[PDB]
């Protein structure tokens, strides 16, 4: 057991590798092609392909009458998209915002605000209705801003377009099917050393499931693409929000995370506060790095 774990485990390693580079770069490309902005591909095609399963874990969870686990692994992977994963890129490729993006990163802070507030006693399967709803406005907001398309799809290089397209899919087959294999491959090593527990098994899934956003970003940003790596982080968290709690809210009320979303309020604040009178670089990804840390070691 502890070969076919050894197996998976580098397997899915090799797969988010590669995977991840190829869905940026497809990704960029089709950006190119409809003639959206970075940021737009990454707050919508790629934080969304990358949440999918925070999506899946929460409504799995909720599903299987643990909420806690639900609202905790979305909130706890927008702390670590901003923490880590931002942190992380920031240093490798900083980021200068320009006003368009700033007015998003305002929207996402009002947008995560609104959820804190409306969450202080937990939420309920209309809490989730309504922030999928603000999810959807926010996307087609998103898209429309960043967009100056002026053309059809006739005055594209459509095979030119196909390519793009097939390298994206399979580079985000790669980097999901990778970040299964990753957590599939720990778990067999874990039993098969006899060292298996619910809290490693919790932490192996947790950290499995914001694998894509951490590998897919980094990839982002040794391209020096950090409108893409800040779309991915964004977007990321508003489909863990208004997508993977909403979902989980729908199968039963969600206990309240007061806690963890001040962490996540003041860590959105802070990143706005950056991207609008600074910049998101070297030290802001220090700090991030430093506030994320600080998360894992208190946060319950
Ligand atoms: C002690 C281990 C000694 C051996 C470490 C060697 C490989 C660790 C492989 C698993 C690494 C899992 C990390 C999970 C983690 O970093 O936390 C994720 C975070 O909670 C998301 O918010
Ligand atoms: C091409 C793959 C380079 C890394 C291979 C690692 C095998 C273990
Ligand atoms: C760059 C990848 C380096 C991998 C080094 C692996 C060393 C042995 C790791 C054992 C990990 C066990 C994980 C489940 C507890
Ligand atoms: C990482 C995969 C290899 C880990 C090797 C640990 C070797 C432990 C040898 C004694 C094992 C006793 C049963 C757990
Ligand atoms: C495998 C060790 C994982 C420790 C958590 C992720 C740390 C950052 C990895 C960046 C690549
Ligand atoms: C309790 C019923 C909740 C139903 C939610 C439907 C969401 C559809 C999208
Ligand atoms: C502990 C590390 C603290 C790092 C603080 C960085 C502040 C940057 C302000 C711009
Ligand atoms: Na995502
Ligand atoms: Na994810």
């Amino acid at each position: 057991m502890v070969i076919l774990g050894v197996g998976y485990f580098l397997l899915g390693l090799i797969l988010l590798y590669y995977g991840s580079d190829w869905f940026v770069l497809g990704s960029e490309r089709i950006a190119r092609h409809f003639n959206v902005s970075n940021f737009v591909i990454g707050a919508t095609v790629m934080a969304i392909g990358t949440s999918l399963p925070e999506i899946l874990t929460s409504a799995y969870a909720s599903y299987m009458h643990a909420p806690g686990i639900s609202i905790g692994n979305a909130i706890g992977s927008c702390i670590c998209n901003i923490g880590l994963v931002l942190g992380l890129s920031a240093i490798i490729s900083p980021i200068i915002v320009d006003k368009n993006l700033q007015k998003n990163i305002l929207v996402y802070l009002l947008f995560v605000i609104f959820a804190a507030v409306i969450g202080i006693d937990g939420f309920s399967w209309i809490d989730g209705v309504v922030l999928l709803i603000l999810f959807i406005i926010y996307l087609r907001w998103t898209v429309k801003n960043g967009s100056a398309e002026i053309e059809e799809n006739n005055d594209k290089n459509n095979p030119s377009v196909v390519f793009s397209l097939v390298l994206l899919i399979i580079g985000l087959i790669g980097v999901l099917v990778g970040a299964e294999l990753f957590v599939d491959g720990a778990k067999k090593i874990a039993l098969a050393l006899d060292i298996s527990d619910k809290v490693i098994g919790f932490t192996l899934v947790a950290f499995g499931t914001s694998l894509p956003e951490l590998m897919v970003s980094l990839a982002a940003a040794k391209r020096n693409l950090g409108g893409m790596v800040l779309g991915n982080v964004i977007g990321s968290n508003i489909a863990d929000i208004g997508g993977a709690l909403a979902v989980g809210s729908l199968f039963m009320h969600l206990p309240a995370e007061n806690v963890q979303m001040a962490v996540l309020v003041i860590m959105s604040l802070l990143l706005y506060l950056f991207a609008k009178y600074s910049k998101i670089g070297r030290w802001q990804g220090i700090l991030f790095l430093a506030l994320y840390i600080i998360a894992i070691a208190s946060l319950r």
